[PDB]
């Protein structure tokens, strides 16, 4: 059951897996890029803040990190500081299957977007993935800038 607004944030908590990653600047999400991090779980706090626990590669090793995201004034939007100021929202979710987040990173040099699909399981339906691709094309992210992480190291081994 697919939700596209009025998200019930309580239902996005718990464990997720990073499945697709996309950006309008490809380097951001390729190996070594600052945005190539692999979600573990999302914790929702009493003040509506969210804590993303994730893994990133540090000298070849999966290292746990924690991202604090705060609700902005604007509805559905969150901000988080990581390699700049990021504003993000939920595009779509089936709470027990997948979720798609859109993010704008603002920085002195060049704004970029990210799009990410997480699954409750390590993989999701190829239909869902195609739907993520079309959302990306609508946002001027070309399909060549869309990485599927199911057959690469995404720190599953460190979870």
């Amino acid at each position: 059951d697919v939700v596209k607004g009025n998200f019930d944030i309580s239902k996005i908590s718990g464990d997720w897996y990073s499945i697709l990653l996309a950006s309008d600047i490809k380097e951001k999400i390729e190996e070594n890029g600052s945005m190539r991090v692999f979600v573990k779980d999302i914790e929702v706090l009493s003040n509506s803040s969210l804590i993303f626990t994730m893994h990133t590669k540090v000298n070849g090793k999966c290292t746990k990190i924690s991202l604090i995201c705060n609700k902005t004034e604007k509805d559905g939007e969150y901000d988080v500081v990581h390699d700049g100021y990021n504003l993000f929202r939920i595009i779509e979710t089936a709470y027990e299957d997948y979720i798609i987040f859109h993010l704008n990173n603002v920085n002195q040099e060049q704004e970029f977007q990210l799009m990410e699909l997480y699954g409750r399981k390590p993989d999701v339906s190829p239909k869902v993935k195609e739907k993520f691709v079309r959302y990306c094309q609508g946002m001027e992210i070309p399909k060549e800038n869309i990485l599927d992480l199911t057959q690469v190291d995404r720190c599953l081994q460190a979870r």
